[PDB]
């Protein structure tokens, strides 16, 4: 719950989390 999935309309969505200050697109 500490991914945030950012919902960008550009047609893609990314779990950014400062964790590792990176959006990331593999599937966790």
């Amino acid at each position: 719950s500490e991914w945030t999935e950012r919902k960008t309309a550009d047609g893609k969505t990314y779990y950014y989390n400062n964790r590792t200050a990176e959006s990331t697109w593999e599937k966790p």
